[PDB]
């Protein structure tokens, strides 16, 4: 068996070692052809037809690119072909755990269907990777190509999900710490996963990418920090790294958190909840699973992809009628109506245990207006969006090591004020979107009054269309004028 | 709300869609009403390039976004012609009609696009005459009737009986068997040259797919449609007003068809993409008796019969692949097994490619007889295995410039700088001596369904022997794959 | 005479009305083929070979694009073909006044050579446009195509430089105020000049553009503000407009203010100063002009382009030897050495009348270090760079009018806090770069100590390489650790 | 500073350059030393496409950035081959030598590139044999000697006497008149196939200019060089180790030469770009006696003689155009007048294009006689004016696949999947019946130096009459420009 070359529109011709080919050509990996990267986003951005499969090839490719580059520049690091393969495998497999419509599944559906489970796609990736290895006899193939399955499988899993349990990793020692900063960088978020998705999502969405990952690679080195050898960037690249996070935030603003993309994800999630009792997916030993329980059995989960949307849409089962009706409303573009967007003022954070109480609050607001209809808590959706630099309140650049021209082997730190005074004052905020499920002219006008009144009551920011939509409400607030 | 000339104005709010190919596309509300139906949205679930995605991972794109693009460009070209030549009397009505035809021209595609009408339906139901274009007409009629579009059409100045007919003609051509069109008369003949140009193949369908397939495949587009639009005019030709291109664009038009042929060679006819389409087709044939799709009046249809009922066909998309793959029914085991072999990349093995020599053409009626011929070859090679007709697949590919043996540029009208309203013709020899001497050829690919090392070695011998026997061209790897056969054919050396 | 089509790599096929063609095909316009858009930038970014000529075609094109779009959407505005042509002409001609190496000439050279003159390229554009009109008989051609030369020439000039002297414009009334917001927008800086240069500079530099001007055009309308009809953007486009200015700032950071690009511009300026007495350029009536005085005579200025660099480089005149030597040092890449970069702390601004005193201050600093050499004020260059959002301290988005979906004809305002809390706290800052003209190992080490000591003394920010370059200096400052 | 294996390591700091075509290019310090000289930096002041910039405003790019690109790709390809095949014993020394040849291959270009050696020098000094490639060898020798490069070469493991010779051979070919190279022996023959491939024209020079010219011109590149690199290997062929391409890449290689021909048709041979080059050449001829360029020992040279002294040639760039345009000397008035006419766009008028018929070829020795022939035509048309030989320009353009009448793919070696070390040949008929039947042709363009309406009308008649007389092909606008002539030629209808 020989290597294969794959032509990718983002990266061009990607070479795949035959061990990678064996892993790719399995039902557990090919499954990713059937899960859209951006989920409901495709229903707003028609170019965003791309699936997790090709993203995963790109992450595999870039992981190998970066590790090879570091090795070529610093032979003293003793990066081996074995190391390169392990990093490539982690890149290829980091997203094996995604479910139907990607973020929607672990971000919206599972928390609603089964509030007690701890589920993240990353956890799913580890479990699916284990299932892929065992179901396809990969361990002997790994051995043939110089890998040590016991150590290296563990290493791959650590690269994907982080520590499985002082140096907290077992797959590789401290003098190879930099290898853990490639696929999923828990220290500062600078990883090849982002580099592929910035480039790939932009290609498909029709928005242009301003981050240059190849430049980052050219300027990346390995430096000693504490007892570890870590990735270090050239000092004057700091501005580019701030802009990388800006880019990430803009893509969330323009595309990933698009108000309509999010409402479509919400409606699909609703249909899945209404279908969940009635859809059967066969797992190991012929056991039957639900959409929400397939995550417990990797054989069942293998067969759980975006196909579930069409299974529901095409169904005739009267038990599936409620679910089916919601999907039919998407097709006719009878979506829940966007009422508006607001933000908390001051240093107030909205806590996750409070999200479910918010539609109640909006319905319980008292707009001093001639209201032709009354709306209830169930008529409202309140979507709270956490926008940050990937580390809650923290500045990720405070967790980057740099090197200088005249001492390329010496790590230094660079603070925010050493860079620019035009950078963000803080690194996390919340956006609150409100929609109304009742879509007639009179319910919508009413929904607007409740919403803006609620913003007033909570001392939230004034909606941008506030004076046009709720003119009898905005004057009452003098903080807004 | 607002008034103009003393009358309330019904302002048409346009939706804007951001497309990676065309950028921001504005959609008139009538187009939006057509788009937001189950019959149109269906196209989100049918890959443009079908099995091609399994070879080119960027080619995830579906017929939906291609269709928006074709609608957009159709409008672009008609608008450009009308702004340059007000005397054509192109109306907003005409523009909407051409946009609608562009939007809807591919409504009739089935699962995996080309695979469905090109491979599956001809094998499943050999006596039906089905094309995706026919399917588009039927699906469009169904879309209109199921969603109450006719009043909306009238609201925006269309005359539905005339205009629906015109739209259908744009998609499929004349609706019968003099001027053959009823939707529009001869002084608007050019309107039929926009979405699907039957005269010479220069249409906006090609323009979108060149750009979009290239974007996704990771191959670069070398044709510039915007330039063509800039240089397009309308000229009187044989009692019609037809599209006419600037004379000096002739080289670019030859290159347009060269691009199309390159895209077929590199991507659409990729040997492995084709074998994947072939395997999916085989699975569908195996599943065909056992899949039920509910149509109108609750009637049940098969994959192959859903084309007879648009309510059922509405629900027939690439999803059928996963329905088969995920199935548990023992009746579906054979179909399911084939799709599983695709996932493991246990594909039929490519043996090679050859072509006929002289002016010999392989007849369509003889395709079925070819695997028998390969299996009946007698290679003077000692082999471990014997292969039968059923072990061979023979795929005959017709590569041309869209009009069989004919040069499409012979059917293009041109104008010259100093007389922009006068149509002329330009012959091949007036352009370049480096252009093709003929405009159609056949490629013959051979595969083996037995995939082990011994069987493939044997298939290579049967194949090259057959090529020698039939005086086909020497396979490119002939010296290496069949050293006991190739040196013995005197016309190969 | 017919229109012409030009193929441009940024905009594709641009149609040029025959009146535009007549203006383009003159020595005053074709001159722009010989002036690099980015000046010394080409010596750092080898793709940046592009000239002001093709940029000017693109600005002409986009100006026509925007005016046509507004007219098509709002016929009630009565935008005529005459208006479109006048706006296109202003777009084509807005940069006629640029001199050798663009920004370098009016930004660095003229202020040094002739400190008493008021010179800006925009002023030069008006003067060159007048010279183009008069020298090429354009007024009858304007008349032939429906223009009113007296009114329309004035209008074009106003679009380029602003008011030539309540409604302050004479070329067009208040109900066509939006026409003054196309080529050079003095109100908020949102204009087609930026749109071309973002796209074009990015194409050549090898950095990707993230601003979508075509999207802006799709969402642009004309709304009533006070007594004027002004350009108004859709409310939810506000984030994109903040990002437009971010983009502008990033391009300045990465490319236009590149530390080496700036030092090359500085050296070229020095050579021009040393050549200025000795270069003769023939103007009207055969009068002779200098590099610095050609700006006084448009006939002379017509012949003043990047060619002056090579005239100096290729010269044999012993009077030009000093100038020639500086250019020869550029060729051999013997450039002044970058010592570092710093910023003022607090709300301190460095005033323009203080720039010339700064090399003195650096030389007068007292580093408590074993210094192997002493450097003087003339050994130092101190480049102060003003980075802002185009309106000094002000937020340009406070000067943008918006419209909402449910009232497309009603202008509103949107404040910073209504948008995002991750946006800049302020909109202007200063960067201070220091270089040393003495390029040996010992002078450079010394230069570093003077520089960092000076930063300490002034309470400027700590240089990013501060601890590596000046380790015996950084500890003294506790504000830095 | 730092140590490794008990020895201080002289770390080679690489400069990085951001190029819009190739992205971030790393330059070894030896390459940097060569780049940072007046002889190299000179290339910043010579436009790649010369007069083409006056038709395509994006084509502002210069030979400098193209040269960096060629250096980069040369290194890329040699590195790729060496990593795939360690048995070739490609050393860092070899890699640097190929990079240096790539960097320096165009050092000999003059003002406006092709215009200078293609048009100007042949007219100014008909007996000299000058090519830009010869100029590159001379300029490289001058660069090395004037900047003390030989010690730097030794510092990085080069053997200057061997390696300078090798570099020169890469640029210009054999340095004399068996194995014809001294720089490297037969087991490194493939190294001569990288920068300037004399065997078949597949080299990295083309790869850079395809990508870069397209980027600037606003036409899209359809050739994928990175793919070619992925599929390139080294194979034994006739006692040499040569580059060999994967068999299935043959279609892409035919398309590479098709792309080159398209770029010549669309851009490099644009009728107006060519007439602008012609006018600039005319100005240079008029100025040639009066421009002085100081060379070595203070000797004075002309534009046409600067090629004889590299110190003077160093100072001869596109700047000569502006020196003429800005001049005040009355001796330069005629030259200056021509450049002024370019600025006002008072260009010579294009009359038309034709080609020979049959296998008739126009001989180079007969080009000079052609304007006389056009002026000696006798159109049966009543005209206001009479035109003489001096009023006509006849530009004969040779369009081929780089090897005159020969198919370059006949000189490419291929390998097959199942035997990657074995070289094979692939013939045209093994590929496609739609490929060119011949590989060279001539285009004949005619212009008139008299630009008024009456003179152009007349020129059109003389031209078409001449085409008829010589049995050349019918001009594409013949029906429109010469209705009194065209219908009377029976082989044109
Ligand atoms: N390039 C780009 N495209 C965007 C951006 N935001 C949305 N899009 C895309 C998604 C859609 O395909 C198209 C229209 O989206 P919009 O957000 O403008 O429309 P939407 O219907 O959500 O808003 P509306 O009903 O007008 O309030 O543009 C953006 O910031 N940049
Ligand atoms: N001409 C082409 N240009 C660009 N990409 C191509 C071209 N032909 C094929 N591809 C793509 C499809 C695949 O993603 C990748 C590899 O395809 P290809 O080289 O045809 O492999 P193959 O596996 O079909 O042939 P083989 O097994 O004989 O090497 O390149
Ligand atoms: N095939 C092509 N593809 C893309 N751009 C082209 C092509 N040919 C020419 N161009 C460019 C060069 C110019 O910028 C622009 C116009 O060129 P062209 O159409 O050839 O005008 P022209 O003025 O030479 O011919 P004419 O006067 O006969 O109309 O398009
Ligand atoms: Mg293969
Ligand atoms: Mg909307
Ligand atoms: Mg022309
Ligand atoms: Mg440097
Ligand atoms: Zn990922
Ligand atoms: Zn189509
Ligand atoms: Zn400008
Ligand atoms: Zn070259």
């Amino acid at each position: 068996d020989t290597m294969k070359v794959i032509n990718d529109p983002i990266h061009g011709h990607i070479e795949l070692h035959p061990l990678l080919v064996r892993i790719i050509d399995t039902p557990q990996f090919q499954r990713l052809r059937y899960i859209k990267q951006l989920g409901g986003g495709y229903y707003v951005f028609p170019g965003a037809s791309h699936n997790r499969f090709e993203h995963s090839l790109g992450v595999g490719y870039l992981a190998g690119c970066l590790v090879h580059a570091l090795g070529e520049k610093q032979p003293e690091l003793q990066i081996s072909e074995r190391d390169v393969l392990c990093v490539q495998i982690a890149g290829l497999c980091h997203d094996l755990g995604h479910g139907p419509f990607s973020h929607m599944f672990d971000g919206r559906f599972i928390p609603l269907a089964r509030p007690e489970v701890k589920w993240t796609h990353e956890q799913g990736s580890v479990m699916m990777f284990e299932h892929l290895i065992n179901s396809n006899g990969i361990k002997p193939v790994m051995e043939q190509y110089g890998l040590i399955p016991e150590e290296d499988i563990y290493f791959i899993k650590e690269q994907i999900v982080g520590p499985l349990e002082l140096w907290p990793y077992k797959g590789r020692p401290e003098n190879k710490s930099f290898l853990y900063e490639i696929v999923s960088n828990k220290r500062n978020g600078i990883d090849v996963d982002k580099w592929d998705y910035f480039a790939r999502d932009c290609h498909h969405l029709g928005i242009q990418n301003n981050f240059d990952y190849k430049r980052f690679i050219k300027f990346a080195r390995v430096c000693e920090v504490d007892n570890e050898l870590r990735i270090c960037a050239r000092d004057k690249e700091v501005g580019n790294l701030y802009d990388m996070f800006h880019t990430r935030n803009s893509l969330h603003r323009r595309a990933y958190q698009h108000k309509v993309g999010n409402i479509i994800d919400t409606m699909i999630t609703d249909a899945f909840l209404k279908a969940d009792d009635y859809i059967e997916i066969t797992g190991a030993g012929g056991k039957k699973y639900r959409i929400s329980t397939a995550i417990d059995d990797m054989e069942a989960y293998t067969k759980l992809t975006d196909n579930i949307f069409l299974e529901i849409l095409y169904s005739t089962d009267p038990k599936l009628k409620d679910a089916r009706e919601i999907l039919k409303q998407i097709e006719y573009r009878n979506l829940f109506k966007y009422v508006g967007e607001t933000q908390p003022t001051g240093q107030i954070k909205i806590k996750r245990e409070d999200y479910e109480s918010l539609p109640k609050e909006v319905a319980s607001a008292k707009p001093k207006v001639l209201l032709d209809v009354k709306l209830k808590a169930e008529d409202f959706i309140v979507d709270v969006i956490n926008m940050d630099y990937g580390m809650q309140e923290k500045n990720p650049i405070d967790h980057v090591s740099f090197y200088c021209k005249t001492a390329p082997n010496r790590a230094i730190r660079i603070t925010k004020n050493q860079v620019s005074q035009l950078l963000p004052e803080k690194f996390a905020e919340q956006l609150i979107r409100v929609y109304c499920k009742k879509v007639d002219r009179k319910s919508l006008y009413a929904a607007r009054q409740y919403f803006v009144q609620w913003c007033a009551d909570r001392n939230f920011t004034k909606p941008q269309d506030g004076d046009v939509i709720a003119p009898l409400i905005t004057p009452q607030k003098k903080e807004w004028n």
